[PDB]
């Protein structure tokens, strides 16, 4: 059995590592805590992390995820991708602290985006990354787009692209909520899928609780499986990471 | 139209490990709003990271599992740097992005592969100006490798064909006595001997380097960045002390 074929996947959400309320605020003690968990997990991680609320304000204001019909947009696109790449170095600099060795791989910097999609067209560089050991960590940036002069990709595709480049054995998306709701959805199966369709409720209608389950399920197969976690939980994390049953919503089984 | 390289040793201190000289890289960047010139801009790592590349040889490539967080340890110090140069070109008007070379690209026999040209491209067609930067890069024969600022220099010189190379240093230029002018006819006319030595500060591989990022019209210069208005003035095509070299 090869070196890497028991990679875990993991994203960490924006609104778990950065605190909305306030302006550019780093959540550092949970970031710590987190790289913590994941290195005492003693498994093979790659990170995700979203922007979270940098740069989510400057890119409301300014359409930004729309694309480009304005020439003022630039000062404001150039500040958001300023913004991420600044927070992924608060990031990086939590994981290095904790013995993980990883470098910031902006897709904003190398990559572009046609029709909310990302094409990632050239792998080697971040083939080469995962092989020496040098975690590479791609997050929610402005990416240059093929149609729309510019757009947002999302830590959350940003997950897909990965997780089809690097065929990992887990794929854990880390937020601040235990799980899906309908309450507690502890289980996402393809059949349990297909039972809810044939429930109406405006709480799973609204909130798209239904299409939340699909888009977990599309990144599963007969082995590989999708996790949601709660990080603001101390050592959630570390557990599932060693495969101990914990508070969560799981997928499994695949959508075919 | 104009590739400029702030060199490491101005925008940062090599007497400390983590010294950013602000007002410096904000005056340079003002000279270049205030210039009103198309600009694309790499810089030097400076000593955020040369202290650990050159206890760990991380130049010298990939030989042990102890060079691997000392790499990305460097890695995110010059990622840094960029972001604080970045930050003073943003607040002069001038939109930027950090475009890390480690991230972006590989290396092969000294040389900067870019396969992927579009991302820079667009970038630099929508205004957002792709800022590279010395740094660790993933190298397709030693594992990973260094990079250097007149590397990144030469890449971005074929890639978009700029009007004048400016070298952006803390020295007048090339000494002996300065050094006004630097051609081949200049360059041929130097008797050299290999048979002995004594180049005297390396002055002649410095003049041959400038001379291969110049053609039939486009000179590249080397000019002050500490002389305040000197990258202006340089920039709006004025007359100042510097060594230009032209072909």
């Amino acid at each position: 059995v090869p070196r890497g074929s028991h990679m875990i996947l993991i994203k960490l959400g924006g609104s778990v590592i950065t605190d909305k309320s306030e302006y550019h605020k780093f959540n550092k003690e949970t970031v710590s805590r987190l790289a913590d968990e994941i290195r005492r997990s003693g498994q093979d991680v790659m990170v995700v992390h979203g922007a979270g609320s940098f740069g989510h304000v400057i890119a409301k204001k300014y359409a930004i995820q729309d694309g480009h019909v304005d020439d003022g947009q630039i000062p404001a696109a150039a500040r958001i991708m300023c913004d991420t790449r600044e927070l992924s170095s608060m990031v990086v600099e939590e994981l290095l602290a904790q013995g993980i060795p990883a470098v910031s791989v902006a897709p904003g910097s190398c990559f572009v985006m046609e029709d909310g999609k990302l094409i990632v067209d050239n792998e080697e560089p971040i083939r080469r990354l995962a092989d020496l050991g040098i975690m590479p960590v791609m997050f929610g940036d402005v990416v240059p787009d093929r149609k729309k002069g510019f757009a947002i990709v999302s830590g959350d595709q940003c997950m897909e692209v990965l997780c089809r480049m690097f065929d990992p054995e887990k794929v854990v998306f880390v937020s601040d909520i235990d799980g899906l709701y309908t309450r507690l959805i502890g289980e996402v199966t393809r059949k349990k899928l297909d039972e809810a369709l044939t429930d109406i409720t405006v709480a799973d209608v609204t909130g798209g609780v239904h299409s939340k389950m699909e888009a977990m399920l599309r990144m599963t197969d007969r082995n590989r499986r999708c996790y949601l976690v709660n990080g603001n939980a101390p050592n959630r994390l570390y557990s599932l990471l060693k495969g101990e049953t914990v508070t969560c919503t799981v997928a499994k089984g695949g959508m075919e």
